[PDB]
């Protein structure tokens, strides 16, 4: 069972039913808090508003010992299970201890000058290396676990988690990775080498990107881009914390995947 | 220190045998290849006997020969090293023009150990094969469409109309799967990939799952399963196919200077250092 529930992001209805059930509730006219304070104080965070603000919530809430469940606003998401009409019924089951866990790992991207960290961001979806101004070709060397792997001339590079594999990565031709796979995918953006193909590596591996000495940036989950100045390199690795995501007992990842991508669900 | 060395895989064979014997090793040669090379006064054993008793098997003749050997050798506590046909392989590390020098280093204990998992296919009536690269579901008639349901860890996932389905290990991901548009998986990853073969659904994409997951294929009441380079095996009406990771792994050993990414980039023509 859970003690303290946070509501983050029906919004009026949720608070009232939870109070009536005996739970301490903290919300973003009444205990209130910042997202990080809710992460700190609550055992369960209910996020309102589909995959969109769940993404923003996720990066902070991943830092805490807190379970996270999302209530979408009508249509299926990968991170948001509850439909508003069935919300209370399912949330009731979850509160009784009846739920599925789906830990989602995150990426940490550092811009480094030798050993000095200059900039840092995190991503639940992807990190994208790209030029300052788009469609212009760039060159980079990829090192995996500090060993030279290959170089590339391209529009850039997408490094995606399993969570991110159905997002931008998928639109760039990447493979789908099941949500808890211990893997990271590197997906080139329009490579000059026609034999280039997405590469899937162990999520325990580190990726170092190096650049010519003579305007590059990285974007993490489409947050504001981090500049990469001359002589700097990028280090990407798995974060040492994950998003504790939970789902109702009738959750089926493959049902969600097939439904969102328009795959056949026909039986003979 | 290895004591008993098997030579497996169907002129390089003879050089190896003579050299290893000169070095004082107990050498045994796979029975079929000894007879095929028409060898004289050379001791032989079955591939299984070699797998269960030798410390090391040296596989001659490139990646193709390694596939056949590996399905038996994987079952056992034996180290396995391969000699390529000249050009690099993904499974065979040794250059036949420098095999004696390279193997010498390995025999002195300079090597890195790596485990490769295999797939097991079961044809279920509520028959088995294994594969180190891939299991391919397809019809008897090439370029004919088939329909099938896919379950992953027994949960219904999707149906497909296509020419078939490739289920590949990380080892197989550079093989048939790659030609079919699949991703490259680093050889040690605990993952398998499902790659559709010309699916009618244009949003179908390669899917990568945990190697601890099972896959079940269900059909309408001429379907076949092909594992690596083995003959196609018929699926009778009413039968489902179940695919899972084998309980045993190939104990591959590599020269100390082995670099997966160097082999990958060389074989696929990817660019090397720039700066």
């Amino acid at each position: 069972h859970f003690k303290c529930i946070g509501i983050v992001g029906t919004h009026e209805m949720l608070y009232r039913w939870l109070c009536d059930q005996g739970y301490e509730v903290i919300v973003e006219k009444v205990p209130t808090g910042t997202l990080a304070e809710i992460g700190q104080q609550a055992d369960l965070a209910v996020v309102v508003g589909g995959d969109g603000n769940m993404l923003g919530a996720a990066r902070t809430l991943a830092r805490y010992d807190i379970n996270v469940i999302g209530i979408n606003r009508g249509n299926l998401g990968f991170l948001t299970d509850l439909d508003p009409d069935n919300a209370l019924q399912q949330l009731s089951d979850v509160l009784e201890g009846r739920y599925i866990s789906e830990k989602r790992f995150l990426l940490e991207a550092q811009v480094c000058q030798q050993d000095r960290q200059k900039r840092i961001s995190t991503a639940i979806n992807e990190v994208v290396l790209h030029p300052g101004k788009v469609a212009h070709m760039i060159e980079f060397e990829v090192y995996i676990d500090e060993t030279f792997a290959f170089s590339q001339r391209s529009d850039g590079l997408i490094i995606s988690t399993p969570t991110g594999s159905t997002a931008y990565s998928l639109s760039a031709g990447g493979p789908i990775l099941t949500p808890s796979l211990d893997a990271i995918t590197l997906v080139p953006m329009f490579p000059h080498t026609l034999s280039a193909r997405p590469l899937v590596i162990n999520s325990s591996s580190t990726i170092r990107l190096r650049f010519s000495h003579r305007d590059l940036e990285i974007s993490c989950d489409s947050q504001i881009a981090l500049p990469i100045q001359e002589g700097e390199d990028v280090l990407i690795r798995r974060c040492d914390y994950h998003l504790n995501l939970i789902h109702p007992k009738d959750y089926s990842y493959f049902n969600t995947l097939s439904t969102k991508l328009g795959w056949s669900k026909k039986l003979f």
